[PDB]
């Protein structure tokens, strides 16, 4: 039979069965099944979960118990042997800007977030995990292998807490564990506006009825707005520098200050909200607060969708683009728009595109001072370098004129992330995002590499030579077989990312399939998609199709030189034009014809 029973944890509401606009929660998008795509529900399962015990225990949990007859290797051992490298020279991407990386992290924070089992603060279990590395319940620590330098320096393990899961989070039901997506599955700027009414309210400025969003207080960017500081303690953005005690920014997503360029993009998006509102007020002085909020929010959502599907996905998927995301033919109400559990790993391809430095540049795109270029690890949870060291314009020029790192089968993840990651609960820049990724795959009950290859209609290699042929890399295939013993056992994160990239794209065949499928679904299954007849007018759409990331910059910074195509590599000055070059968003089709 069939049942949509379990999953009561209740963002449960009444559906204003038309209404002009999206809810914050994404409830009500689909009329038949109105929970589809909403925040705080279980990630969808494209294939059944694969746990050690059928139900909840990750592969790797029990020493004795094999996967397919073989021990799964320690995550940190895979990270040491395959993902790591020493030399940063020659590793940059020659036709993608750093914006290409940064935009990917933005789009990802819009689509999926699977927070850890908190069990609140004031907890002895957090001490028991970190301090003692004792595995139990939600403590699943990453153990260092023998030979790991971190053994000498750091202790026995890196702490790691299992992701929260639906129905209960403490004692669990029966039938396989399903992890939570805390944000809305729609591409809808939920990272700006929030995925909960609660946070979505804190974000609004509810004093003056101009539909604006709350802005900063103490700090001003050469006359331009910053996001507001966040309330809560302890705050990691103060912990990194206790003398500057600048806190993290508050935003529609938890992780908004995780790194200084993510913060920086959140500023661009907020400024654009207020510019939309302010000018929508000018044209329509008879529109009340909410009306200005929801009409701005609606335009920004279109912008995120347009940049993404028109500029971003073409240069990720390249040649596979139109194989997995065919031309739009309209809204299909029978399309599942929920984000899949697997997509939350596939989209971590981003991690191999993060370079080891960030640069601040001046008006001539030359180094912004003596410490212009900094190591990435100094910039985790770093809000102060924005306030003290001259605002976001120097960083935004770095985003335009500098490069993404290129995925490389011999240089996968920079040591800035693989050895010096900072985690909020903990005190050191000593963690490994690659290890975390692999451990998290297992946490989430992921099927292995070959199940996903099958899912996407690709060959399933069983030998050393088959793998060598798929990866087109003898040494890599060999290291993978030495750790995992069968390609059946290869974690999807590392499996997917090990494939050579498709022509004109930045991911291999499996990933392009997993990603392409998921983006297709969230476009097709979105009743508020910007191109679905009646969402915007003919004249509105025509105006929206003119937007560009370069126009957004011009209007939200003190930069007057931008490239026409912001995501590819753009050298100053050959590729740069005056802001007057760039098409401006014409808001004159948002004049209300009430009368
Ligand atoms: C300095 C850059 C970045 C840092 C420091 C960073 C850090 C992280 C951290 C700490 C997590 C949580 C890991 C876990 O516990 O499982 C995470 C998750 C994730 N990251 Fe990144 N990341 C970066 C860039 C990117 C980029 C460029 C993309 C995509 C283009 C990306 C996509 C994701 C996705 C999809 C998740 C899973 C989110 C979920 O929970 O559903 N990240 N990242
Ligand atoms: C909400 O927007 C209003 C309107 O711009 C801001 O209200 C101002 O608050 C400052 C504080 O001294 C002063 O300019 C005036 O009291 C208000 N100005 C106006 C034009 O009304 C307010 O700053 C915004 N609130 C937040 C949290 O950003
Ligand atoms: C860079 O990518 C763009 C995407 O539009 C492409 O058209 C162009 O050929 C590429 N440039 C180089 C230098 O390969
Ligand atoms: C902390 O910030 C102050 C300025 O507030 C700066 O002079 C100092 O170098 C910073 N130190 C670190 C470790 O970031
Ligand atoms: C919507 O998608 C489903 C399943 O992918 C398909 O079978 C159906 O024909 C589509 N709906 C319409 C109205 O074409
Ligand atoms: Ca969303």
């Amino acid at each position: 039979s069939w049942e949509v029973g379990c999953g009561a944890p209740v963002p449960l509401v009444k559906c204003d069965e038309n209404s002009p606009y999206r809810t914050i929660t994404g409830d009500c998008n689909n009329r038949r099944s109105p929970a589809l795509g909403a925040a705080n529900r279980a990630l969808a399962r494209w294939l059944p979960a694969e746990y050690e015990d059928g139900l909840a225990l990750p592969f790797g949990w029990t020493q004795r118990k094999t996967r397919n007859g073989f021990r799964v290797p320690l995550a940190r051992e895979v990270s040491n042997k395959i993902v790591g490298y020493l030399d940063e020279e020659g590793v940059l991407d020659q036709n993608r800007s750093l914006l290409f990386m940064q935009w990917g992290q933005i789009v990802d924070h819009d689509l999926d977030f699977a927070p850890e089992t908190e069990l609140g603060s004031n907890e002895h279990s957090k001490t028991q995990c970190e301090e003692y590395c004792i595995q139990g319940d939600n403590c699943f620590p990453i153990m260092f292998p023998k030979n790991d330098p971190k053994l000498k320096t750091q202790g026995k393990c890196m702490p790691f807490f299992r992701a929260g899961f639906v129905c209960p989070t403490p004692p669990y039901q029966s039938l396989a564990r399903e992890q939570i997506n805390a944000v809305t599955s729609f591409l809808d700027a939920s990272l700006v506006y929030g995925s909960e009414p609660s946070l979505a309210s804190r974000l609004r400025n509810l004093s003056s009825p101009l539909g604006l969003m709350a802005v900063n207080q103490e700090a001003w960017d050469h006359g331009l707005a910053y996001l507001p500081f966040n309330n809560k303690k302890p705050s990691p953005c103060e912990f990194i520098n206790t003398t500057a005690r600048v806190p993290c920014f508050l935003a529609g997503d938890f992780r908004a200050s995780e790194q200084i360029l993510l913060a920086t993009a959140h500023t661009l998006l907020l400024r654009e909200h207020n510019r939309l509102a302010r000018e929508l007020k000018k044209l329509n002085p008879h529109w009340n607060g909410e009306k200005l909020y929801q009409e701005a929010r609606k335009i920004l959502g279109a912008f995120i969708q347009i940049i993404t599907f028109r500029d971003y996905l073409p240069i990720v998927l390249g040649s596979e683009m139109q194989k997995w995301i065919p031309p739009y033919q309209g809204y299909n109400n029978s399309v599942d728009p929920r984000i899949s559990n697997v997509f939350t790993f596939a989209f971590r391809f981003g991690h191999m595109e993060v370079p080891s430095t960030v640069s601040r540049l001046d008006e001539n795109y030359q180094p912004w001072g003596p410490e212009a270029e900094l190591p990435l690890h100094t910039l985790f949870f770093n809000t102060w370098r924005i306030i003290k060291d001259g605002g976001i314009d120097p960083l935004v020029r770095g985003l335009l004129a500098k490069k993404s790192k290129l995925m490389n089968q011999d240089k996968m993840v920079t040591s800035e992330l693989r050895n010096k990651l900072f985690q909020p609960t903990h005190k050191i820049h000593g963690f490994d995002l690659a290890a975390i990724n692999l451990q998290r795959c297992r946490d989430h009950g992921m099927p292995g590499y070959n199940s996903w290859r099958g899912f996407c209609g690709l060959s399933q290699p069983k030998t050393l030579k088959g793998l060598q042929t798929v990866l087109k890399n003898k040494i890599l295939a060999k290291k993978l077989m030495d750790l995992y013993k069968t390609p059946d056992n290869i974690d999807i994160w590392i499996g997917g990312n090990a494939e050579p990239m498709v022509e004109r794209g930045r991911v291999g065949p499996l990933l392009a399939c997993l990603l392409g499928r998921q983006f297709q679904q969230i476009r097709d299954g979105d009743r508020f998609w910007w191109e679905n007849p009646g969402v915007f007018t003919e004249k509105q759409r025509d105006s929206l199709q003119k937007v560009s990331f370069s126009r957004l910059i011009c209007d939200n910074t003190h930069i007057t030189k931008v490239p026409l195509h912001a995501f590819q590599a753009n050298n100053y000055p050959h590729d740069f034009v005056d802001c007057s070059t760039v098409d401006k968003l014409d808001l004159s089709p948002w004049a209300s014809r009430e009368n």
